[PDB]
């Protein structure tokens, strides 16, 4: 028998609503979308606005107001609820209030009988991913965070604009914390099959331009927050892509919040951090391990140690 | 010689930003999108947030922050600028305020050298379409408004849920003013090829339920605004579909703001009103005419009389 | 838990391979496509040629060379095996040959343990749908034939070309036997919301032109076969759309081979004939019933009698 | 302002017909498709079969039978005409006859007033691309051949199946002549960011397995021809993607038939060979140059020397 695939969204603010809109437009078999928000009226209005556009979609989809009960037979639970950062605030300044919000959300979600896959976007996303795994008691491979997918998308856009080359051919990652301590894989970067070192040697880009691009990646959230209050379009597309990759069993490699336990030298273990992993219908299929340059490995270790600090204080 | 297709968006609020997002996701050959707003910080932030997600799109697209000089070589100009209605404000006061804003907008656009197609969504949409045509001097067929496309989408969603049939197969229109004096084409409505009269005969639905549906359509915007502050997702998809129909030269029939001068009895002439028209690459190719029932014609003439009353004043 | 949707294709000729190609390009979550043919070299070559293009697809898909063992857990079985016709599709000789082929195919499929949905395209498609239902003993709502979907596609193309209007807005059907006894629903046809009778009265089309268009629909297959040897592109798309509507649970109304039992004047009963029905994840959800004009009802009854007599002689 | 993008297809065999089909299904705005074949009946039949499925397509498209006269205002001309291999023949046996055919076709097209972009697929594709350039006297950037895009697609499918990873993450090329002298960029290959050398070290792939995969790439065409008479699905998708990337001004890097005059050492110059280049609205924006291993450079220079040996004999 054929099945009805169900996604429950928890948190109907800018990020969640953008994700839901994008998913209705570009849908890899999501038959039911259930929206949950502690602000009941916001969720109701978003459900209405999404349903009023069905005539313009490629496919019809069931979009419903829901409660935690709906998670019982959900295949995916997307969590975007929590406080976002205000001007002058880091993502780590949200750890305490957002962890308390996630203790409550994860209890309800677990008590309903949910046994699908978690997709976490709330900040700080790596620590919130670890918290989801611990509170839920779920296997490590059924808990996914968006990690550095958004930072990587920003990096690839900036490089695409610099070289006037489609983002599809920009093979570079942001790894580490989804935050101030991230780093770019400059030494492993290629444009199609042409290494970045050849572009540097040819004077088509400079090392300080690389430093500036990485700093723009790091500061992008702060800039967009100053300009329009919060970021939601790019993260909405990233979540949509993760969801479709899961439902489609696409076995695609993405730089997500991945649980490391021996990879990248093993100096730091048992944390979630921005790193490449294979995604499929069962969740994470494998957390990859590849050699990165010594300086880049020191940056990775420093970022992972920063994360481990917060994990140890709880 | 292949060309670069350029769309300029004026007004980066909820409607305009939602349209731009939807267009980048489902893009029928827009190479360059230019976003303009009197609040330039908002426009900058939306440009950045839209660009940061390029890695997740099917196609790359140039999204830019611009000025009115960018309209010179634009192919389409989408206008979503102006005020949305507030409590205690009739359609007359918004007509006044928004026509005064459009004078400035259209003056700058036309002075830039623009000679493309106008797509208008600011409310009251039919009157603002008339105003755009009068201020711009453009041929009537080069000025399009969204008309009752959103009301028709709401109607077809309601009917699809009632009969549990895909919106694709709900053949019914909302016509007249985009507002309180609109009406449904009940007597000409079909579900696939089965007339609504048959469903009525079989107790599949009742006249009361039909009145209920029409009033749901009339009050949808008020409900959504109560619940979440504004509507923008469904209107964004509608505008995206219009723009793609134009660039794709699809010759598709839609219930837009159409210029009547003889159709539907011809008792009211020389106004834009929600009615079916064929849309193609050069704009409106034909405003159609078909027989509606006498009671529905009474409703149509009343709505057109209302719109003509507001126009003649100025 | 999430599942892998499995489609088995029996018959890897022009029609089957066209359908498989179109499905790989436009895929509503088919995870596994299995191809079977009594000519195993042909099935293998098609599997290889379809897999060699995965790089260019939106989504990866597992394309497999199969045996009947693969039907055990298949969700849909598409049958396009059988002799293609230079002369009459509904020859009693062709009926006999393809009935003998279907006996073997259905026996092997059913002995595999399959319990999904049959989608039949082999000719004569209405009688082959009947034979599939009889040999398999499946519920009638789990046996689908393509019926007059192809004839309706041709009709809507011809009308779209006549009026220079998108096929989207052409609301007309071909009904009755997929072949020489079919008829068009001229008296119920609409262009968008405009009845065809209004176009006739305005001189934009004539009765003779309607007759000629219907004869073009009837002679299309013969002409295409004369020119290029066989037809497979339009029918491949029709099969693809049926499959995607089923897996997407879209509740869409399609003119398929439907099991008639009282509808349309309850004269002929218990045969498969071209008629509109609601398609969903469950199979056929309902055969629709609406009033046709007396002349068209007579055409329909004559077509049904044609079919029943050919079933008798089998 | 907005235009109708016109593609003329010359050669309506399996390759051309598959490309046309795929294009109608996945269309980056091609408003008019014109089909030319010296066998007028085959072209007519293909036009009819393609048009009879418009109702199932996302967008309507104008498909017409035509003559050389129709290239006058064409934006793109795709050439798929000429002899195919058949069992026992290499692709280099066909040079003489196909060069004669191409002389005829190019002369007619150029005489028609066409000044757009050629896209060449007929075999041997590198030599036929060179011949198109020479006979047409067009700028080099106006002439595109499919080169090793098909070989690369086969390679990426084989590696995707071996590692069970999406083709999207397989970064490897086939370069050199589309034929028996090609080679794979093993030393520069990555699965996402993970070099192939690490998979070899970890025993997840072996040197003999790389040898075998390249041999499979080289013998794929012979095997598929033996099994079903000819290859056309994978090549059709490749052509479709080139066309959509041109019209979409996507600036994508593809391994196509590129004109070399200094790259990859100065050894062989002034020929077309399988190599990466940037494709955009104007044609070829830039032929890339990147370092490959010394043994692979030897292979590249031997392949190029063979192609030069053929070009000099004429
Ligand atoms: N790359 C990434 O992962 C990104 C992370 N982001 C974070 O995502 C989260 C949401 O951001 P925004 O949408 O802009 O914020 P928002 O102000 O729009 O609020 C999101 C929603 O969460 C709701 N909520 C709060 N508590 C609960 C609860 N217990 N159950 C259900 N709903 C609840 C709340 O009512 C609100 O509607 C923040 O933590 C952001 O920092 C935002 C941008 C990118
Ligand atoms: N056609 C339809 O069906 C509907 C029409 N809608 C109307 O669309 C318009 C925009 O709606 P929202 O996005 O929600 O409102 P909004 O406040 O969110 O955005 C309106 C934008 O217009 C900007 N603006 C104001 N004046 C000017 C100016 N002189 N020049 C340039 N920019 C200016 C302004 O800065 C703001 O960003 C309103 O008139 C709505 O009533 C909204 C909903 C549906
Ligand atoms: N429903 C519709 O609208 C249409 C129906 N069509 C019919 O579809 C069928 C196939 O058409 P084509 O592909 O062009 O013909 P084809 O000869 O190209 O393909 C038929 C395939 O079926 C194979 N086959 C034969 N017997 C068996 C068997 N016992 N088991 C498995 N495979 C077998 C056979 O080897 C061949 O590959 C014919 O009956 C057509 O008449 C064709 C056009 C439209
Ligand atoms: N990666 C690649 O580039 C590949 C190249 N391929 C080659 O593409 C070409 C076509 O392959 P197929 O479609 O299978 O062969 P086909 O015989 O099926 O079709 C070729 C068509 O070209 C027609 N034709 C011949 N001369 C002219 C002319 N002067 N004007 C117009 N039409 C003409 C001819 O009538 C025929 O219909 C062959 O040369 C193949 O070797 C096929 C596979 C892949
Ligand atoms: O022209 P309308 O009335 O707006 O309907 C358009 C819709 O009709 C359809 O063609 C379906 O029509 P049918 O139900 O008659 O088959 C859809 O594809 C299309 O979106
Ligand atoms: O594996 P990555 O680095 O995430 O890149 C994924 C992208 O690479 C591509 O496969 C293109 O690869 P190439 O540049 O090597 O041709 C895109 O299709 C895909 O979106
Ligand atoms: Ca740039
Ligand atoms: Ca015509």
């Amino acid at each position: 028998m054929l099945k009805s695939n169900k996604v429950v969204l928890i948190g109907a603010g800018g990020v969640g609503s953008s994700f839901a809109y994008a998913l209705t437009i570009d849908n890899s078999l999501v038959h039911e979308l259930v929206i949950i928000d502690v602000n009941e009226n916001k969720a109701k209005g978003e459900v209405m606005d999404l349903n009023h556009g069905q005539m313009f979609l490629k496919k019809n989809i069931n979009v419903l107001f829901g409660t935690y009960k709906d998670c019982a037979n959900a295949d995916i639970v997307v969590i975007t609820a929590g406080l976002n950062q205000k001007p002058g605030e880091t993502r780590l300044d949200l750890v305490d209030k957002n962890s308390k919000i996630f203790k409550d959300i994860i209890t309800n979600v677990v008590s309903s009988g949910f046994d699908g896959i978690f997709v976490v976007a709330s900040n700080p996303v790596d620590i919130m991913t670890y918290v989801t795994m611990k509170y839920s008691k779920f296997p490590i491979h059924k808990v996914i965070g968006t990690g550095t997918i958004l930072d990587t998308s920003r990096l690839r856009y900036f490089l695409s604009d610099h070289f006037n080359v489609n983002t599809q051919n920009i093979h570079s990652y942001i790894m580490g914390e989804h935050g101030d301590s991230s780093f770019a894989t400059w030494d492993e970067t290629k444009i199609a099959m042409k290494p970045l070192s050849e572009y540097l040697a040819e004077g088509k880009i400079t090392e300080l331009e690389l430093d500036e691009i990485h700093k723009k990646v790091v500061n992008a959230a702060y800039e967009v927050i100053k300009l329009k209050g919060a970021t939601y379009y790019a993260i909405g597309l990233g979540i949509k892509n993760i969801v479709n990759a899961i439902i489609g069993d696409q076995n695609v490699i993405l730089p997500i919040s991945s649980y490391i336990n021996g990879q990248y030298g093993g100096l730091i273990k048992d944390i979630y951090i921005g790193a490449p992993a294979i995604v499929c219908k069962e969740g994470v299929k494998e957390v990859l391990n590849f050699k990165i340059s010594p300086k880049e490995l020191d940056k990775f270790n420093s970022s992972a140690n920063q994360l481990k600090s917060y994990i140890d204080k709880m």
